[PDB]
Order: structure tokens, then C-alpha cells, then sequence
DNA sequence: ATGACAGTGCT
DNA sequence: AGCACTGTC
């Protein structure tokens, strides 16, 4: 009733850079754009991993994950670039660089949470209000949402593209012109003009293209986001969710796309989102935990309290390298020239942090990956993070792992190491 | 023989 | 603290 909340408090969006690592390749070598391009990473091993894919290939069926070799298959004109190679392993410096571009220019708008190397969510609720004053109730213009998706409009009483997302806009804001709409359905307008301004200046100042969600809460705004891409962007009202709910996947709500998820499946008999609204928060509770169940009965009715966390950078820098198969690192001398290269990659990038952003890390966190183990990581130990100093780094992650070596001899190791990761943690002002 | 990143939550 | 889980390009 009139006491039943409906979480419409905020807007939240979740700003995604399109194809990001291509795109960055794209800017730096004019002939990759506008054609089927993909980043590959290493190249000897079945042409490369595919680790990025532009929309153009992505038509081919180009995907991540993909051998280069077999992508070339399903699109033999694909163009690709390679990331760089330092210190014997992939360094993805550039891409974290582009990605700080962009960072900056969205802190501009709004407080930002870095969510990954290539998405921001922006919690817009404050710089709503403000344009909302500097409008001075005069309606808004179809013109200032250019690349905006209604989602669930046009309804009711063109077979192009852009035409059905136009009829959509002008539905929604001729309701929200007569006042048929709600205050929260304003507020998100304006959010969406905000974002069309933001993405507008991240293209203008960088030449990258990016898409966006906006809503009333983080997971809306991501699943918004992957509705309408490249280059647009999608408001998901409160009023939007039934119907956008009932046909949508479990899996595709961020946090279920994995085992829980999996689970709320079978262990409930449904297979969308919409569904779960038929049980009690206490059923729910029962089967997923007290904080999963809680956040199942509100999310599944568009509702998740969950905030923009006020984060530009990074909490964690790490460094690792896999050893598959024929290359798993079997001896003592081995292990100590690669944990050196890791602890010079990640000495630099240290350094450099601490320049631009005043601040330490203090533990060294050293994980590796053992032949035959089924998990990611077979271990994980800290040790103290006190000098930025790569040799001294690579001796205390050696010290810490030494004694897994269940070798006879003390120069070979076994078994061989399949994974090497060494991460900069807990961070504090300097 | 996806890799190389990253953040959150459990116990 | 060490690990499992979930997500990114």
C-alpha cells in the first residue's frame, strides 16, 4: 500500500566501453577501424587467445575465448592486434591507461564506481536534482536523448531500427509531459540526458564509444545496459520490470549467472526472473540463506539497496601468468626467474600508482596453481609489502612458497607450477 | 592450452 | 586469514 517501498530512491547508471580493448587498438591503428578486428593475446599456441572481438566480428561469430586460428575460420578477413608482450607475459598497461581516461572524464559528472577495467557505475541522483532546479519544469526534448532506448515502448495501437526507438521515446515522454508518469520516471529521464552528455564527452575527449543502463539501482542498470549495443543507451523504468522480468533468464541477473543461480533454478522449478515474485522472503531464506533470500525477494521485484561505491581506482594491482600443459615450470631455477619477472611488472606498476594517486600497499599476496589441481588456485599466502623493490618482492614470494616443493631434490620442483600470481594489497595513504 | 585480470562474501 | 564464487576484457 502506501507504505510498501519501491526502491526509485536513486538513479544509478552502468556505463559499459564498447568492445573496449578493440576500441583502443582501433584508435591507435586507424586501418582496424570499422572492420572485423579482435585483440589476441600471445600468438604461437593456435594463432593467439582471443580476448576481445568488435561488434563487426562478433557477426561472424567471433567470440572471447576463442583460438585465433579457428576465429580466422569463421571470418578469414578478421584483422587482429596483439597485446604487448613484456618481461616474457602479456602487459595490459595500455588498456589500463585508456581505461583511467575515461575514468576522469566520468568523474566529472558524477561519483563513479570502478567496476572493471571497462565499466563505471555512476550514481546520478544528486546531479539529477540539480539539473532538475536548472530546468525550471520545462519538458524535455526527444532531441537531448538521441540514443536512447524506452525499454517496453512503443506498446500499443516503421520496420526500421532507429524509427521503433524513436515511437518508443516519444511515448514515454509525451506521458511524462501530461503527468501520467511518476517523479521517479522524470528523474530517470534526466538521468538519461546526463548520461547522453557523458557519453558525448567520453567520445568527444577519447574517440571511444561506450553504451549504458540507467535505472534505480545497480542491477538494473547493468542488465539495461546489455539491452540495446553498441553505442546506445537504455532506460529500464520501475514500471518496466514485470514485463521485462517475466521472460528473463535467471542467469542473466548480475550475481546469479553462475552456481547460486544455477540453483535457484533447480531447486525452485522456474526459469525467469518474474517468477521468483511468488514466493515468501522467509521461503526464499530457506533455501539460499538469509542474505541471499533477502536480496531475491526484492530484486526479482526491481528492487536491490546495494550502493555506488565511491571508488576511482583500483583496491588490488596484481601480476600472474599461467604455465599450461608442456610448460608447467618443473625446476627451482625456473620459478624464481618467472617470480621475478611478475615482481618487475608489478614494482613498476607500484611505483607508478604511488606516484599519481598517493598511496602504499602494504601485503604481498602470492598464489600459485600446482599440475593436476581442478581449482583456479592451489594456494594463497600474504606476506608484508614493505619496500617496492622487485627483488626483494620475488625472494619473499619464493620464501613463502618454497616448502610446497614435495621434490627430493631441492632443484627440481614438484609437482610443476601451472599458475604464478603475485598481488599488492591493502593500501594505505603516503 | 582461454588468460589476465578484478571485487565480494564465508568461515 | 585462506578460499570459493562471480564478474571483466
Amino acid at each position: 500500500g502506501p507504505h510498501m517501498a519501491t526502491g526509485q530512491d536513486r538513479v544509478v547508471a552502468l556505463v559499459d566501453m564498447d568492445c573496449f580493448f578493440v576500441q583502443v587498438e582501433q584508435r591507435q591503428n586507424p586501418h582496424l577501424r570499422n572492420k572485423p578486428c579482435a585483440v589476441v593475446q600471445y600468438k604461437s599456441w593456435k594463432g593467439g587467445g582471443i580476448i576481445a572481438v568488435s561488434y563487426e566480428a562478433r557477426a561472424f561469430g567471433v567470440t572471447r575465448s576463442m583460438w585465433a586460428d579457428d576465429a580466422k575460420k569463421l571470418c578469414p578477413d578478421l584483422l587482429l592486434a596483439q597485446v604487448r608482450e613484456s618481461r616474457g607475459k602479456a602487459n595490459l598497461t595500455k588498456y589500463r591507461e585508456a581505461s583511467v581516461e575515461v575514468m576522469e572524464i566520468m568523474s566529472r559528472f558524477a561519483v563513479i564506481e570502478r567496476a572493471s577495467i571497462d565499466e563505471a557505475y555512476v550514481d546520478l541522483t544528486s546531479a539529477v536534482q540539480e539539473r532538475l532546479q536548472k530546468l525550471q519544469g520545462q519538458p524535455i526534448s526527444a532531441d537531448l536523448l538521441p540514443s536512447t532506448y524506452i525499454e517496453g515502448l512503443p506498446q500499443g495501437p516503421t520496420v526500421q531500427k532507429e524509427g521503433m526507438r524513436k515511437q518508443g521515446l516519444f511515448q514515454w515522454l509525451d506521458s511524462l509531459q501530461i503527468d501520467n508518469l511518476t517523479s521517479p520516471d522524470l528523474q530517470l529521464t534526466v538521468g538519461a540526458v546526463i548520461v547522453e552528455e557523458m557519453r558525448a564527452a567520453i567520445e568527444r575527449e577519447t574517440g571511444f564509444q561506450c553504451s549504458a543502463g540507467i535505472s534505480h539501482n545497480k542491477v538494473l542498470a547493468k542488465l539495461a545496459c546489455g539491452l540495446n549495443k553498441p553505442n546506445r543507451q537504455t532506460l529500464v523504468s520501475h514500471g518496466s520490470v514485470p514485463q521485462l522480468f517475466s521472460q528473463m533468464p535467471i542467469r542473466k541477473i548480475r550475481s546469479l549467472g553462475g552456481k547460486l543461480g544455477a540453483s535457484v533454478i533447480e531447486i525452485l522449478g522456474i526459469e525467469y526472473m518474474g517468477e521468483l515474485t511468488q514466493f515468501t522472503e522467509s521461503q526464499l531464506q530457506s533455501h539460499f540463506g538469509e542474505k541471499n533470500g533477502s536480496w531475491l525477494y526484492a530484486m526479482c521485484r526491481g528492487i536491490e539497496h546495494d550502493p555506488v561505491k565511491p571508488r576511482q581506482l583500483p583496491k588490488t594491482i596484481g601480476c600472474s601468468k599461467n604455465f599450461p600443459g608442456k610448460t608447467a615450470l618443473a625446476t627451482r631455477e625456473q620459478v624464481q626467474w618467472w617470480l621475478l619477472q611478475l615482481a618487475q611488472e608489478l614494482e613498476e606498476r607500484l611505483t607508478k600508482d604511488r606516484n599519481d594517486n598517493d598511496r602504499v600497499a602494504t601485503q604481498l599476496v602470492v598464489s600459485i596453481r600446482v599440475q593436476g589441481d581442478k581449482r583456479l588456485s592451489s594456494l594463497r599466502r600474504c606476506c608484508a609489502l614493505t619496500r617496492y623493490d622487485a627483488h626483494k618482492m620475488s625472494h619473499d614470494a619464493f620464501t613463502v612458497i618454497k616448502n610446497m616443493n614435495t621434490s627430493g631434490i631441492q632443484t627440481e620442483w614438484s609437482p610443476p607450477l601451472t599458475m604464478l600470481f603475485l598481488c599488492a594489497t591493502k593500501f594505505s595513504a603516503s
